[PDB]
């Protein structure tokens, strides 16, 4: 259990129920690389569906029952056999306890039953880590899976601005967004369960006092900031380098699309979803998008097994690092499958 819990010293920065937020840390004294990982786990967007989440997903809304340690897995592992990419880095796991896709800036108060502080949690973790060795870093990689991957897209440029304003312009801030690149597409068939993500995010932003990156906000303007939660719309507005990992047939995407022998209508729907996803990645130079039906990858212990065009994700990330020192021979960073059906790639996770 190699990462140790630290609750935030600023106890005004809280989980949904007012308990302090926090982070799990494993330092690597001989390293100037820092990996800050944002946990996922959907979201809630009104009193009734947040109350239900508090009953059966309470660790996603409160720190009162968190364990003192967590084991680092996948990209958070310190063993080179499990993590060829960054096994020697300083490792930070930030639990998701704000239910706001890491976008909120609202406290619990006489008018708010819950606090939605995801964007402030990230900034306060960064602030407190500067005193624990981050001040010496060369690279800060903000990574995340699922809602945490969307959280990377929403917060990577604000972390860069924070460090510049605090006096640390030499720390290179980068993002790694895993399974958080969603499409606001037409559902296959069309309350909490009946609310499409565009409408649920629109309501969430108001409930959370949600915030989005500045350039994206200026493009879409008031009332339309929900657009910035969709990767293909927010990514072109970002200045920090961001590596995008996305299954072409993501299970959470299919869930919001109301998809579960496949006949022609659904066959064409699935094939068109894969084609649309591949199209949105055409101009993303650092990306890894295998043709599999799955969800999340980078903190799985067997994350090294999947390959696109014969290149694994830890290798692609290493090639990305090299590229950030014109292309590299045999060290690709843009890896998007072209085959049109789940598991047409033989290295897909077996389940
Ligand atoms: F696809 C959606 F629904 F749009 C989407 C899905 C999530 N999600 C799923 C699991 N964890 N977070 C978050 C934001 C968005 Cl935008
Ligand atoms: C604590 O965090 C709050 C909320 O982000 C911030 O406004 C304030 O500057 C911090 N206060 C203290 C006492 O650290």
């Amino acid at each position: 259990e190699d990462l140790r819990l630290h609750l935030l010293l600023n106890t005004s920065v809280t989980c949904n129920d007012g308990s302090p937020a926090g982070y799990y840390l494993k330092e690597s004294r001989g390293s100037r690389r820092w990996l800050l990982f944002l946990e996922g786990g959907w979201y809630c967007f009104n009193r009734e569906n947040c109350d239900s989440r508090y009953d059966t997903m309470r660790r996603l809304m409160s720190s009162r029952d968190w364990p003192r340690t967590r084991t680092g897995t996948g990209i958070l592992s310190s063993q080179p056999e499990e993590n060829p990419y960054w096994w020697n880095a300083n490792m930070v796991f930030i639990p998701y306890c704000s239910s706001d896709v890491w976008s909120g800036a609202s406290s619990k108060s006489e008018k708010n039953e819950y606090a939605f502080m995801g964007a402030l949690i990230i900034q306060e973790v960064v602030r407190e880590l500067l005193g624990r060795g981050l001040s010496g870093a060369k690279v800060l990689l903000l990574a995340g899976s699922s809602a945490g991957g969307t959280g990377v897209l929403l917060n990577v440029d604000r972390v860069a601005e924070q460090l510049e304003k605090l006096g640390y312009p030499a720390i290179q801030v980068r993002g790694l967004a895993d399974s958080g690149w969603f499409l606001d597409n037409k559902q296959y068939r069309h309350d909490t369960i009946t609310c499409a993500p565009t409408e649920a995010i629109r309501r969430g932003i108001r409930y959370w006092n949600g915030v989005v990156p500045e350039r994206c906000r200026r493009q879409f303007q008031e009332g339309e900031e929900w657009n910035c939660f969709f990767g293909y719309k927010v990514y072109p507005t970002l200045r920090s380098p961001v590596f995008v990992v996305q299954w072409l047939f993501d299970e959470a995407q299919l869930t919001v699309d109301n998809v579960h022998p496949v006949q022609e209508g659904l066959r064409l729907y699935i094939q068109n979803l894969g084609r649309e996803l591949r199209h949105t990645l055409k101009d993303v130079p650092a990306s890894f998008a295998p043709a599999c039906l799955s969800h999340e990858i980078i903190i799985r212990s067997h994350w090294t097994d999947v390959q696109v065009k014969g290149t694994s994700l830890p290798r692609a990330l290493h090639c990305w690092d090299r590229s950030l020192h014109t292309p590299l021979k045999g060290c690709p960073v843009h890896l998007v499958d072209s085959c049109p059906w789940p598991h047409c790639n033989p290295s897909c996770p077996t389940g």
